[PDB]
């Protein structure tokens, strides 16, 4: 009913809130949370498969391709085509893409702890147990 | 710290799963959440600019033209030049896309039942709460 409406609509409003306070936070970087986000995949795991990146995107945008060209130019990551498979496309972060991750971390520390740590200690246990019982009805 | 890291972490994971079950329940309709959304900012406004469209949309995709025209070859909106400024595209509900609204709002309502009512009474008002000091602090 309206009290599920309501709910939904709050935690889309935070989560909206956090993307712009991010990218507030991240902007001197000329990145957006968006290629920071392939920043971080990429760093974790190594060269990986062009599919693999678009699966292990949390949100996969509307222009991947498009987008990885960008940052290819920029150079911040570099593309290959598999020696095994021709179809396929490997992708990985280069030295400059590296050091850009390495740059971001400190920007990105800041940004949870003045966005993600105003709530107490108690809130923070009671809110960690509803957000995971939300996990588990939704998966 | 990780408390802030892992609280960011699981805002964003319940979202994601969010999207997906949407997704999910409106399929049927060949739509996403993004067209989904523009329907619904598109009944509530009338006839709005294709700016705020963009404004209106709590977050704008990476093709928003494209996207528009898609959904103009589809029949659920019409767009039209500003009579008064030609440099601007005025946006609007079909009669197709007005009826279309009808038939996702009942799989919506589904939606966030299913979705949003796995908490009790009294962790919904606790939830409620700490959403809102949230959005206080973000904004």
């Amino acid at each position: 009913g309206m009290n599920n409406r309501e709910l939904y609509g709050n935690i889309r409003d935070v989560y909206h809130l956090l993307q712009k306070n991010l990218d507030k936070a991240i902007e001197q970087y000329d990145i957006s949370y968006v290629q920071f986000g392939v920043i971080q995949v990429l760093a974790k795991s190594g060269k990986v498969s062009m599919s693999k990146l678009i699966e292990n995107m949390g949100c996969v945008p509307s222009n991947m391709t498009t987008m990885i060209q960008r940052m290819k130019r920029d150079g911040y990551v570099m593309t290959e085509k598999n020696p095994n498979d021709q179809r396929e496309t490997l992708v990985y972060l280069t030295k400059k893409g590296e050091e850009t991750k390495k740059q971001v971390d400190v920007q990105y520390s800041d940004f949870l702890k003045e966005n993600c740590g105003c709530f107490t200690k108690e809130e923070e246990g009671i809110l960690e147990d509803l957000l995971l019982k939300w996990k588990k009805h939704l998966n």
